């Protein structure tokens, strides 16, 4: 069962869900919209092996990035062109991990599910892997996964980038997402790389 | 708390939940099922630019349309070769945007969910970028944003694409979203470009 | 509206909701974790036209599994280098369609919705193209779809790689998937191909 506008404002009112910076102009019909925060992370091996820890690049924007499709291809003189003629601070390809600004705390009876904007979407931005279920419990900002998949995206710093939607749990967890011992991204606080390494 | 068949067939018949064309043999245990309609639009410019108005081509296909993965890397030649091979209409790359043939009203406590059908996701062919909620308040039939992600795919015209799911809101939203004078898509009646450069 | 673990539990123990095998350390806040079976398939035609049954090629490995990128441009030179490098039993590219150990059933007033951990997310591998809700009444193991996006991934056989959220109908849903005459994929025992042209 879904919140709607004023569900999300009772809750946040309450502090029963927080979120950091909280905005009412961003409460819809049923969802709070989230922005881009600034930092990025680009990884750095040749494959990913998850037993592994990765390595990787941050970079910080000052007003925007151009995402482009895996496979773009990119070159030094591909990337210097692409920042002349659009202004943009980096230009990366493939994927791409980002932040909202938003941190946020769930209480054991509300589960939220990120997902992205339409508007992004229809111009094939995705800025998650998976379906964005959130556990009930959660404490912190979340990592955006972006993905460019028909022409490079520019994103600027602050954007709407996509929406929060929360539900009621049946029950309420017994071990919220921030108690249990072995949850890996608790308190985030800013974009932060996979630690499957530690499953 | 997610409609059932039953629940379905009960909004519509009272026209709490608007689908036009309605049939009641594409209701199934706990979604409706949607089809493809005739119109999609490619876009045409180097970069999506969100803050700049797009650039794109319509096409209404009479039979069938060969989607490819991106980097397909499209001649002639081979537009020719799947189009003779094939007796398809269209043969694109990359993102296509279509529409569904259903027109669709939501009241301020019901919210959709669009999703592919697991048939088409197992040929590795999505219709939606991001986890696919409409607000309580909707009204427009949905825009599909299509790719394929293995090898290129043949879509028909008025086929089953996927699939809504609708579930009921704690409360009912203040402002559905046709109601909200900012909504970007209420009352779409084809497939429609990214508005996101009004935001 | 979502279960919770206690829930989890409960359903299961009643079996209500079947798990085979179910293991409790996998219950989470509002989730149950699936893990990867050691069967994939990959396609084997030039395009998938839906109104034809599709040619296959089945692996089962005993380890582990390198999945590219698409158009990663694999030569048997390359499969080579990544087997002897990273001691993994295939190399493949694109999509790939895999399915979890577990076996679930569920009751006509239980939908659950199958999305990938936030761990491979952050690494670019997605398990699922679409949404991921099964519907009520359904029985099988789950088929994945898996498609890597930004460099090779490998992936252990039996790791955790994703999760089952599970909500309640509003009301029970006259014909469960199972009962249904026109069902594909009821009582999967692997991984399983599209049967798309059964529509
Ligand atoms: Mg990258
Ligand atoms: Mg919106
Ligand atoms: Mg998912
Ligand atoms: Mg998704
Ligand atoms: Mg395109
Ligand atoms: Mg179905
Ligand atoms: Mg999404
Ligand atoms: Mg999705
Ligand atoms: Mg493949
Ligand atoms: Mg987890
Ligand atoms: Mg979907
Ligand atoms: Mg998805």
């Amino acid at each position: 069962m879904i919140l709607s506008d004023k569900d999300i404002i009772d809750y946040v009112t309450s502090k029963r869900i927080i979120i950091k910076p909280f905005n009412k102009d961003f409460v819809g019909p049923c969802s709070y919209d989230v922005t881009l925060g600034d930092e990025f992370i680009i990884y750095d091996d040749e494959v990913y092996d998850l037993s592994k820890e990765l390595n990787y690049k941050r970079i910080k924007i000052k007003n925007s990035i151009l995402v482009c499709p895996l496979n773009y291809n990119l070159t030094e003189e591909k990337i210097n062109y692409f920042k002349e003629k659009y202004n943009v601070d980096y230009v990366v390809e493939g994927g791409v991990l980002g932040t909202t600004n938003e941190y946020i705390e769930l209480p054991n009876d509300i589960s939220a599910q990120y997902q992205g904007r339409s508007s992004l979407g229809r111009v094939f931005l995705t800025s998650h892997q998976t379906a964005g279920w959130i556990d009930a419990g959660f404490k912190g900002k979340i990592t955006l996964q972006i993905v460019a998949f028909d022409k490079p995206v520019i994103l600027y710093k602050n954007q709407r980038i996509g929406q929060l939607i929360f539900s009621k749990l049946l029950s309420p967890a017994d071990v919220g997402y921030s108690e249990r011992k072995t949850s890996k991204y608790a308190y985030q606080k800013s974009v932060m790389p996979s630690l499957i390494h530690l499953d």
